[PDB]
């Protein structure tokens, strides 16, 4: 027979505390909190200026390259945080907010999974506290003011063909990828090519997550480059007098959102940019908030260590002035056997030979964390019942040779109890740890030197090649004065290389850069190794067709 | 003696919204808080409480003039006045669109000392209803295009797609677009456009639904296109309405807010008054009548548009009947109808006041003699209004059997509305159930149009273009001839000619176009061009908007 519980059944049967009690666990009075129902809350960012910082530790959760087998990065983050709570520690989980668009294409999902989730699950997947709407409104206001300026006088001499700013919407709408607007009468605007991204891909989202306060948000938004003039110089949102209004739309959204786990552990969800064209981390203001209110903060970055962790350490940690005390590298035996050449169908059979072929992927990410950034790390293996004792022993052997212990995580089935082993090793790394954190590169280096450093040190590439047009675009960015910013490499996440088919630990390859541009608002240069989907489409049978509401207003079909 | 509306709003002491909910017998478990000054009310509270069967007070006005009339200020003021008189009362109002705030600055819900607070939050995101309306609108658009891109098994003709996308911005750039460009995987190339979010039919259907079940059903009946066989394709055909109602599940809960004097207020919905009915949502008015003894609501654009549609559309679908009608006007506005220039409105001009008074008199006749509802004229008094001017207006209105009450709510708060509120209470106790619609649902579209044009506007009849006739003919064949008609004409005149002030007589209505809003449940009829997406000014008000280091917004008002 069978008997099992889906994540939504686990979320339904939960007993979530009043968010006011959750706030009490981190010394947040009722007068420091804006309630959104009794299970969601927004935290005033002005509590930092009137309370004493606990100077909590920072625990960064990452993973190997994503595989169709799944690794359970966010489930481990929530589970380890719950474990530290079982150990009597004052801990906060810092996570991102999901986009709403994909819920209607491919269905929504739990914050984590199993018994390591964040609740309320339904609200988190939909409107939550409205941050996504605030991001999009600010994005589209700047777009309307840009087009309005060109329509009224165009005194800034904006070249319509060099307009880089794009509108956005929080839906999976392929139809809006490439558009032409401004058609009609003379009074209907100026005809030009345009496009829509999904809201989370907007640069507003990136700068939103890299602002320390509302004044830095207003300053970052003004630095956004929306076009170039006929002289080749950048035209910014500040030049349009737009950043003040955009900061007014985001005034409430910039407050971090307080929720909880299934075990009552305080959780903060805030922001959620891409992990290829952005850094893929939750907001700085939320991570700073947590370290100010708790002794431990468990956060995470998307797409695995070669992308999210690299940008957490080289972009976020630089702009926030923070240092991880420990790093959790998540992996599963099935994912490693997948790197070894096993097809997705056969990942449940024992295959020591394939596990050994795919282990160099985990080994490379360990070397990057512990030998390039010099940060104490622990491997968290999300154990499955078919994981043989030899498979676990082989993984532990090769990881011990690099000085890293392997802790078995069972938070998906046992909640915080299943994360005590990982939590204990993390506390051990924090106490026995020293400040050896090193960036992958220095800011004074050129854009090509920074890319060369990341490709060689992190990806394992022999070097970086540039197309004819990429070299031109990088040369312009150096001339305009952007060569002193961090670089954000937008490449595939399924491989250490830029070739999504090269599993394991590819060697003797080169990265092919074909496009580059400036995200002056977020504060980094974006570099492309291929086409990047900034607006997903809907499948043939969208998930929306099964979503329903009953006479009492209960939603079904979401998960 | 006092300051601007934003300064009055800042110097106000709003109570905790939980205490405001206590005034209308709402427990803490009936209330979702959005800070301690806003709250959403569960619409299931109706299913566990006994209805107080409260009275319905409709607030309308004369045709909007550049002089202003202060309609919403009077509604809030009369609501505060009934509170001063120890009555249990709720003010039901509309939510403002956030878009125009960044063009022509924001404004108060009301004005003077008759406001609704928080003013700042109401002008922006409020509780997110506008975002949900747009999300539901844009999901249906994405699923419509996806179906055509995938299989188009419904044989949708892209040249017959009527659904439009939306955004809550004043963006003239998105009026006419071509989307679907790019690779073969980037969609189907076609012409398209955007409207401001509050102009979506999702907004009108949102406001004409009695419960979450009718919302899902109404959303399903929305016509999004036509197949090559000429038959309507709906959102139900796309299996979208269940998902759209899920996006709106929390939005459909009315928003509990308060006035300056602590009176409970509900702001929910905000459709256009020309291409829609311009009323707050039916659930908000039902909720108020369920939880209180008196409800003051309003309709936009004066009696010939909002009040007409409030009575012939909203009242029909909700099954409610107004117990009294407040017709708001000013001496300045009537003298404007009499031929006085905008700059000369401060001098006494009894001759021009008599030339413009027929406008107010026609609206009285429609309320009291066509719909048969008791009415009272509320004059928002100005300091330079001579006693003779006020006496002339009182004279002509009493010839029709309607008292004139002087309103000073703007400068005096609820005290300034006691005179109006008293006549409203007198009209409710002495009134009878004589309410009649202007037309019956059985009549054809052109008969329903001829009924409104002649009885309400004062026209000799209705003329139709060739294209208007074909569209009306096609709407009859498809089976939409049984719905009400929502006439979209100018608000500055009883006629379809914005220059004909006062009380025009020898005119006829020209219909250029007819469309179907099957989700809202009415047929829209055009007399001219309708701007569903306004543009930003040369100097947008958003350039003056700023935020300080503590997160305080300036320049909004
Ligand atoms: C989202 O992440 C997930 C999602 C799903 C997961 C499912 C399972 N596990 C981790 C998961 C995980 O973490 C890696 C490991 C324990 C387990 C035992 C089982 C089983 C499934 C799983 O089927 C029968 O016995
Ligand atoms: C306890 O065992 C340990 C402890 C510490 C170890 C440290 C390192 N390694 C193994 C270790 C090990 O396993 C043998 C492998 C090579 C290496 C290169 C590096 C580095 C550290 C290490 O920093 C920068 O470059
Ligand atoms: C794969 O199946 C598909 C996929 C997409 C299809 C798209 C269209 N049609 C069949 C399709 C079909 O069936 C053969 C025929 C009706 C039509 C009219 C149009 C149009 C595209 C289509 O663009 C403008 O006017
Ligand atoms: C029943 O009659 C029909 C039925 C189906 C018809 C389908 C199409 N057209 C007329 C039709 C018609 O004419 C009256 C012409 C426009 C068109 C563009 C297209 C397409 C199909 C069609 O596929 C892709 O681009
Ligand atoms: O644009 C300005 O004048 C300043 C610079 C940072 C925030 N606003
Ligand atoms: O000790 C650390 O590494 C972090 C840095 C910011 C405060 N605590
Ligand atoms: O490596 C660097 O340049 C800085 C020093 C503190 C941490 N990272
Ligand atoms: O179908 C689309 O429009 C995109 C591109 C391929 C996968 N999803
Ligand atoms: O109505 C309000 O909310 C304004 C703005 C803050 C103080 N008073
Ligand atoms: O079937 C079609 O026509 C579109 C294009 C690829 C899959 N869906
Ligand atoms: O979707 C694609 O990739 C093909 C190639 C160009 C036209 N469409
Ligand atoms: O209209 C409705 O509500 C249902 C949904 C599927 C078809 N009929
Ligand atoms: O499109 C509009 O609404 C304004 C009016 C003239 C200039 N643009």
């Amino acid at each position: 027979m069978m008997e099992f519980k889906t994540d939504i059944e686990i979320a339904q049967e939960a007993n979530p505390q009043d968010i006011r009690d959750i706030a009490k666990k981190i010394n947040l009075s009722e007068d420091d909190i804006e309630l959104y129902g009794k299970y969601k809350a927004k935290i005033d960012y002005n509590v930092l200026n009137r309370t004493k910082s606990r100077a909590g530790k920072l625990i960064l959760t990452t993973a190997i390259n994503p595989t169709p087998a799944g690794e359970g990065k966010t489930t481990t983050s929530i589970g380890v945080a719950d474990a530290l709570a079982k150990l009597g520690k004052n801990v906060i989980a810092a996570l991102r907010e999901p986009s709403m668009g994909p819920v209607f294409g491919i269905k929504g999902g739990a914050a984590g999974g199993g018994y390591a989730q964040v609740v309320p699950m339904e609200d988190i997947n939909l409107h939550f506290t409205g941050d996504m709407h605030a991001i999009g409104a600010a994005n589209n206001l700047l777009a309307a003011m840009l087009d309005n300026h060109v329509y009224q006088t165009n005194s800034l001499n904006i070249n319509p063909k060099r307009i880089t700013w794009r509108r956005c919407v929080d839906m999976n709408d392929r139809q809006l990828r490439n558009v032409v607007d401004g058609l009609g009468k003379k009074v209907d605007g100026v005809t030009r090519e345009d496009g829509f991204d999904i809201t989370v891909a907007s640069e507003v989202m990136a700068a939103f997550c890299l602002s320390n306060n509302i004044s830095e948000l207003k300053e970052n938004l003004g630095n956004i480059v929306v076009a170039y003039n006929y002289s080749g110089k950048p035209v910014t949102a500040r030049d349009l007098n737009a950043h003040g209004a955009m900061a007014a739309i985001l005034k409430d959204a910039l407050k971090p959102n307080l929720v909880q786990t299934l075990e009552g552990t305080p959780a903060i969800l805030h922001g959620g940019p891409f992990a290829n064209i952005a850094h893929g981390c939750n907001s700085i203001i939320a991570t700073k908030m947590g370290m100010h209110m708790a002794d431990y903060v468990v956060t995470e970055a998307g797409f695995g260590a070669d992308l999210g962790a690299e940008k957490f350490l080289d972009i976020k940690c630089r702009k926030a002035g923070i240092r991880p005390d420990a790093v959790i590298i998540v992996a599963t035996v099935r994912a490693l056997k997948y790197n070894g050449g096993v097809a997705k169908d056969q990942l449940n059979n024992e295959n020591l030979e394939a596990l050994e072929k795919g282990l160099p992927n985990l080994l490379k990410h360990i070397e990057n964390i512990t030998q390039v950034y010099k940060i104490p790390a622990v491997v968290a293996i999300n154990r499955f019942p078919l994981d043989t004792d030899a498979e676990l022993a082989l993984v532990r052997s090769k990881c011990e040779e690099l000085g890293v212990k392997v802790a078995l995580s069972e938070v998906w089935a046992n909640g915080g109890e299943g994360g005590i082993e990982v939590a204990n090793e993390v506390l051990k790394l924090i106490e026995e740890g020293e400040n050896n954190f090193e960036y992958c590169y220095e800011e004074d280096m050129t854009i090509k030197e920074k890319l060369n450093a990341i490709a060689t040190k992190i990806y394992g590439a022999d070097g970086v090649n540039y197309t004819k047009e990429a070299n031109k675009q990088i040369a312009e960015l150096e001339e305009l004065g952007f060569g002193n910013l961090p670089v954000c490499v937008a490449k595939t996440q399924y491989s250490l290389s830029d070739d999504q088919t090269k599993l394991g630990r590819p060697t003797g390859f080169t990265i092919e850069v074909r496009q580059a541009n400036i995200s002056a608002g977020a504060g980094f240069v974006v570099v492309m190794t291929g086409e990047i989907m900034k607006m997903p489409g809907l499948p043939k049978l969208p998930a929306a067709e099964r979503i329903d509401v009953d006479e009492n207003g209960k939603i079904s079909g979401l998960f």
